[PDB]
């Protein structure tokens, strides 16, 4: 059957689960246990970490502004994403989510990482840009299952800790 | 690097890109050689098959209105893309999109069938409901390698036979 129930209005439902849309990641999955994961992120997000996803992520802004802090040739950059804007990250890239202006909803496309095959969550530093912290993870919830690193992490000095320069990384608030 | 360009405005692209939304499929792929398979179809299409995607299938009616025939247990059905709305469409679950009013945007998306994994076309009877013919194939192009069978099938009486009634399907014209 159709185990995903049938076709619904995507804006109305945004109106409606406006207020589930919560931090640190401000997630919201659409249809669950599936292959493609359909989740819609609003603001305000308050990231301050990388997402090494191992494969491909889709956005399309549906109503809102935000942007993307990454690392082009090992740069720090910036994607806009722009209200109406799609964009399609490539694997691995690191991206770090931007959603500000509260009342935001982006429409984040990912697929299920197969057994064997992680996404990692790396830190770097601010005077000395060197990686400061990453972990490796089999994920399995990009909603109820990424804050409780994040909370071991701005919650440890030692993890924090530039391996390069020893500046503390501010954590839990930038 | 950000192989697949930056991000851009969605809507003034299928504003731009409106010329090339033609049948018999209607396509129109957004990024090139990539793992999820952004396309945008728009109407009016000329669909009288059915579809036995192998992987899930996501839909968003950004502009316009559609529907699509499928079946529930065995059962003719259909399902309305109503303008607006999104819906993933469960695996194997055979589709017959139908995009009628000229215009119309959607955005279809779904993934790379790996080596070894095919997709299905039937074709089924109008008076008995018995499948008339189908095929199988390792899909390689939803935009540039469908039609060919379509031609193929509707150009021979021999298929599209019903191997239970006999009453000949109309083809190239329903
Ligand atoms: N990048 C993200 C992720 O990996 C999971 C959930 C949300 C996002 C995002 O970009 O907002
Ligand atoms: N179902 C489709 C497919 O398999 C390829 C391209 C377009 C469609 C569609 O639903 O329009
Ligand atoms: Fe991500
Ligand atoms: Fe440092
Ligand atoms: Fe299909
Ligand atoms: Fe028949």
């Amino acid at each position: 059957m159709l185990t995903y129930g049938a076709p619904f209005n995507f804006p109305r439902w945004i109106d409606e689960h406006a207020h589930l849309l919560k931090p640190p990641v401000g997630n919201r999955q659409v249809w669950q246990d599936s292959d493609f994961i359909v989740t819609v992120v609003g603001g305000p997000n308050h990231r301050t970490d990388y997402h090494d996803d191992p494969l491909e992520e889709f956005f399309y802004q549906l109503r809102g502004n935000a942007y993307l802090n990454l690392w082009v040739d090992g740069r720090r950059e910036r994607a806009d994403l722009k209200e109406g804007d799609i964009f399609l990250l490539p694997p691995h890239v690191r991206h770090s989510p931007q959603r500000p202006e509260a009342g935001s909803a982006c429409l984040v496309i990912e697929r299920q990482r197969p057994a064997g095959m992680l996404d990692g969550f790396e830190w770097y530093c601010d005077a000395c840009g060197h990686l400061v912290h990453r972990v490796e993870v089999q994920l399995k919830s990009i909603v109820t299952d990424l804050p409780p690193l994040f909370e071991s992490f701005y919650a440890s000095e030692d993890k924090r800790r530039c391996p390069h320069c020893g500046q503390v990384h501010p954590g839990r608030a930038a």
